[PDB]
Parts: structure tokens; sequence; C-alpha cells
């Protein structure tokens, strides 16, 4: 079983979450409560960089949100079928990422700024990132974003798109085919359980989660 | 058939790139984007998936995203590991070194008011985070690269930023001898000897 090091949250973690649970690989998960709790990974030499998310998977201590998960998409076969596919996969992926990251970072925009940059969000996501993947998908008419089979980009895609409905359920609207993905990806078995009551799959990060995470770092 | 990378002529979000091509001996052209009309005709023309830079022309593609640009770069010219295992340990590395070149690059955008203190605890991080973790990875096996005995994009990536570093104070790597060793090292390999030199793509600092 891979052991997950992270807060009680989704934050940098919840992606791998995700992508171990659409893999149907079974996880372990040792919450982060204390500041004494990272004292001890850190210094036990668990954190590279003196940071989690941290993941014990096959004899290593992997940091790095990318690094774990493109390890684990390699591992189960979700990286594509070669070094091209994986090109398309990383494109879409870090364009994903780069949304994530926005939504992610929201609840410690300072207060002043937070109309501004909740508008900006919506309006990228409106015209930039949903049309983008819109338009990949009624390319090839196909089920899956890359190469007609299942891939982390599916998994990585969806997840996202369920922190949008989160934020406005409107924005999806004028997007059927996302939204087919999404329903589609939805019911795959491992997916369907995940999205499921009693799974690792994480809330909405409150006020209390974040604080609680604050004084773990003791900033 | 040779590639061709999209993007301002400064090195921002594509001097890494530039970096492993050129490291990788692969010849590319450039195409500058001097004006806000010049990146209007890239979105309007269907060039950037997200409307951004930067883009690389490659095998077919009209890769952007800066990571999808450097993963397959270094798959195709095997400056990414052996296998899963040497690629997590590139990956954990170069994801380091791309947290530390993230804030760097924003330094100059910094508002003045908040300048002093960003500096500062960029100098902390690599004094007492970065450096000594790469210096610990170098300490560990002895070997001349971090990763498989072997170039890698992760020694690369790493002089790269041993070269910005020093930009910023060069005083920061003082006290670590085996990331001074590297930096030489990589910096009379041919390719990047060549890289260095006058005339070469690389880029100066923004000014
Ligand atoms: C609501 C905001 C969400 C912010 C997420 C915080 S994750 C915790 C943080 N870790 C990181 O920022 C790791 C980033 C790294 N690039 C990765 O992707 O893994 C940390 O250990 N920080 C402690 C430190 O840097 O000293
Ligand atoms: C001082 C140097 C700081 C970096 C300069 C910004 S690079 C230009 C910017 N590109 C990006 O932000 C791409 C980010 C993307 N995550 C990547 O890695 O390629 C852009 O095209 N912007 C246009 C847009 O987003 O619409």
């Amino acid at each position: 079983k891979p052991k997950l090091h992270y807060f009680n949250a989704r934050g940098r973690m919840e992606s791998t979450r995700w992508l171990l649970a659409a893999a149907g690989v079974e996880f372990e998960e040792k919450f982060i409560k204390s500041a004494e709790d990272l004292d001890k990974l850190r210094n036990d030499g668990y954190l590279m960089f003196q940071q989690v998310p941290m993941v014990e998977i096959d004899g290593m201590k992997l940091v790095q949100t990318r690094a774990i998960l493109n390890y684990i998409a390699s591992k189960y076969n979700l990286y594509g079928k070669d070094i091209k596919e994986r090109a398309l996969i990383d494109m879409y992926i870090e364009g994903i990422a780069d949304l994530g990251e926005m939504i992610l970072l929201l609840p410690v925009c300072p207060p002043e700024e937070k109309d501004a940059k909740l508008a900006l969000i919506k309006e990228k996501i409106k015209n930039r990132y949903f049309p983008a993947f819109e338009k990949v998908l009624k390319s090839h008419g196909q089920d899956y974003l890359v190469g007609n089979k299942l891939s982390r980009a599916d998994i990585h895609l969806v997840e996202l798109l369920y922190y949008v409905e989160e934020l406005d359920s409107s924005l999806i609207s004028s997007f059927p085919l996302l939204k087919a993905l999404k329903t589609r990806i939805s019911n795959l078995p491992t997916v369907k359980k995940f999205l499921q009551p009693g799974s690792p799959r994480k809330p909405p990060m409150d006020e209390k989660s974040l604080e609680e995470a604050r004084k773990a770092f003791r900033f």
C-alpha cells in the first residue's frame, strides 16, 4: 500500500487520491495534525525539500505533486502508450494544473483582491480552459482525451470539473462534451466508488482546516 | 522538422527549454513575439492551446506548457533516466528546481514594498532548503551527475538555476562545494560550453 503524508484536507494531495483510486489502488494515509507531526517527518529525513505532499511508494519517499503523479500514472498505464501521447497528456494536464492552482489558492487570496480574482477564474474557465478541452473532445469524438483509452488526463480533468461545479455550476453549461466526459468517468466503477460516501475523497477546505495547517507549519 | 520555439526575445518561461535542447545538441529555430499583435496572431491562428506561450513546434505537435515541452524533449533525447524510478527521482529534483526558479523568475514583478522581504526569503530558502537538498544528493553517491551516473535533464535544469542564483547573489553557493563542482563540470561539456559562449540562443537577464 502507498502511504500518503498530508493534512486531512484536499490541498496538494487530492489529485493523487483521485488518481490512485481511479487506478483501483488501495492506499493508506497518515494525517498531519500538529507541528510535531511535521517535525517528525522533517527530522526523520522524510521530506527532500521539507514540504508535503509526500508519498511512500515502492521503497521511495516521493515529494513534489508532479513526481508523485508521474510515477503513479506510468506504473498503472495511465500516461499514454508512447512519448507523443504523454506530450499531449502533459499539455492537457498542465493547463488543468494552472486552473487547479487558481482555485486552490483562492481561499488565501487577499480579501481586497478576492472579488476580482474570482471574476478572473470564471472568465478564464469560460473563454480559455473549457473551450480548449471541449475542442480536443470534438476533434476525435472519442470517449477519452488521448489515445482512445483511459488516462490520467481524463481523471485530472473530471476532478477539476467537480471543483468548477462547486465554484459555479453554470460554467460547464455550454460545454456538452465536458459534461458527457464528466458522466462517463464518474461511472467507471473505481471513480463511482471514490465519489461515494466513505472513500478517502476529501471535502472542500474550510477556514478551520486551513488554520490547522498553518498552525502545523507554525506560520 | 527542426523544432520551432515561440516566445518573446527574453529568458522567461522558454529559457529552460533553450538550455535543454542546446545541451542535447539539438538544432532549433526561434520565432520571437515582438508585440501584442504577434501574440494575438498565434492565438487567433489556433497555435496556442491555452492562448499562452511558450509553444514549441516539434514532431507534428504544437506543444504548449513548459513541463510538457521539457518532458517530451528529455525523453526524446535520453535525458530522462532509464526507468520509472529514475524518472521519479528526476521529477522530484527538477520540481524543487522549478519551485526556486519560479521565485527568482517572479521577483522583478514583486511589488516594491514587498521586494526586500521576498528577496530575504528566497536567499534563506536557497541557503537552508534547496542548496543543501542538492548538495546532499551529490554527496550521497559522489558521482558526476545527479541521477544514474549519466547526464540527465536534472543536471541541466540545476546548473541553469545555479547561474541565476549567481546573478542574484554570488555568495549563496559559496558553502556548497559539490554544487560548485557540478556547475563547473556541466559548463564544460561540449554542447553546454557552446551554449554559454556569445552568439548562442542563450538569453540575457531582464533590464
Ligand atoms: C490553500 C493554500 C494551499 C497551499 C498548499 C500548501 S501544500 C504545503 C506546502 N507544500 C508545498 O507548497 C509543496 C509544493 C510543491 N511544488 C509540490 O507540488 O509538491 C508546504 O509543505 N509548505 C511548508 C513550507 O514551504 O515550509
Ligand atoms: C518576468 C517573467 C515572468 C513570466 C512571464 C510570463 S510567460 C507568458 C505567459 N505564459 C504563461 O503564464 C504560461 C504558463 C504555463 N503554466 C507554462 O508553464 O507554460 C503568457 O503567454 N501570458 C498570456 C496570457 O496568460 O494570456
